[PDB]
């Protein structure tokens, strides 16, 4: 749960997007326990990017080890609440583009967002990952919570990386504008332990 501040806050950074641009959507977790949710407009570079500690701690090892390698401890400190509070707060009658909209259409029917609208751009599997090296060269640093050693030895899924190459894809260049996160870290994480005094 997010306080009166932290919501005021959230709902003025996300009034960034323009309602009618082109967004996409990605999630890394199953969607009735997602732990990664972004929401980007290429043309602008602007994007959501937000964590989420798991509840079913069984699936979320197997996804660590074969999807996303995020180690759990990492997620300690994310915010609470923000999956509900975004998808809240999205505009009314949103059209979104994907890869793979069975997930995404169920997280967003579980919030009362059937007025949200999902283009499935419905991409083969490898034609969707084609600049996969090239967009993690340039933009690893925009996401480090991707730690962890994955097989399926793979480079791990994230879903705002994920986003960053589907566009790449569907336009076919790595070529976009420069990706911007419209959320402060301090919405996105918890103010952490204190620093270690050296
Ligand atoms: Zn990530």
């Amino acid at each position: 749960g997010l306080t009166y501040s932290q919501t005021m806050e959230l709902k003025d950074s996300m009034l960034q997007l323009d309602p009618n641009a082109k967004t996409w959507i990605d999630i890394e977790g199953r969607p009735e326990d997602p732990v990664e949710i972004a929401i980007y407009q290429p043309n602008n570079g602007q994007y959501i990017h937000f964590y989420r500690e798991p509840t079913d701690i069984k699936q979320f090892k197997q996804d660590s080890k074969h999807s996303h390698g995020i180690d759990i401890q990492d997620l300690f400190s994310v915010q609470p609440g923000l999956t509900s509070a975004v998808i809240e707060s999205l505009p009314k009658n949103m059209v979104l583009s994907c890869q793979g909209a069975d997930d995404i259409r169920k997280l967003l029917d579980s919030q009362n967002r059937r007025d949200i609208k999902l283009i499935d751009v419905s991409m083969q599997k490898d034609d969707a990952r084609k600049f996969e090296d090239k967009i993690w060269d340039e933009y690893k640093h925009l996401c480090r919570m991707h730690t962890g050693i994955v097989t399926q030895e793979v480079t791990p899924h994230c879903a705002l990386l994920d986003c960053l190459m589907f566009e790449a894809a569907v336009i076919g260049s790595p070529q976009i504008p420069t990706p911007r996160p419209v959320l402060s870290r301090d919405l996105v994480f918890r103010t952490g332990p204190p620093r270690v005094v050296l």
